[PDB]
């Protein structure tokens, strides 16, 4: 079965692009990602940044998890991200998405060895 490290990857990396360029990102990513299907995912975030930039944050800022874990470390620098979030008129299997661009630090869970990122917490 897929690893946690490598799901981390397919939902979140997109280093082949530096920031979302439509409004039709959301929408294009979420599917080509396969995170609609077997049901509308209802947020996502992508980082537009090369895999070893995202995978040196579990070597930053130590912080708790939204959800009280500790393993959460946050990004000293701020990173290109977009957001996606389900619209009104999103009805599986014809998920549809609002693509939002933004640059924030972001924050997530590390595990394993070698100490990768395996799950998003948010970004801020």
């Amino acid at each position: 079965k897929e690893t946690a490290a490598a799901k981390f990857e397919r939902q979140h990396m997109d280093s082949s692009t530096s920031a979302a360029s439509s409004s039709n990102y959301c929408n294009q990513m979420m599917k080509s990602r396969n995170l609609t299907k077997d049901r509308c995912k209802p947020v996502n975030t992508f980082v537009h940044e090369s895999l070893a930039d995202v995978q040196a944050v579990c070597s930053q800022k130590n912080v708790a998890c939204k959800n009280g874990q500790t393993n959460c470390y946050q990004s000293y620098s701020t990173m290109s991200i977009t957001d996606c979030r389900e619209t009104g008129s999103s009805k599986y299997p014809n998920c549809a998405y609002k693509t939002t661009q933004a640059n924030k630090h972001i924050i997530v869970a590390c595990e394993g060895n070698p100490y990768v990122p395996v799950h998003f917490d948010a970004s801020v």
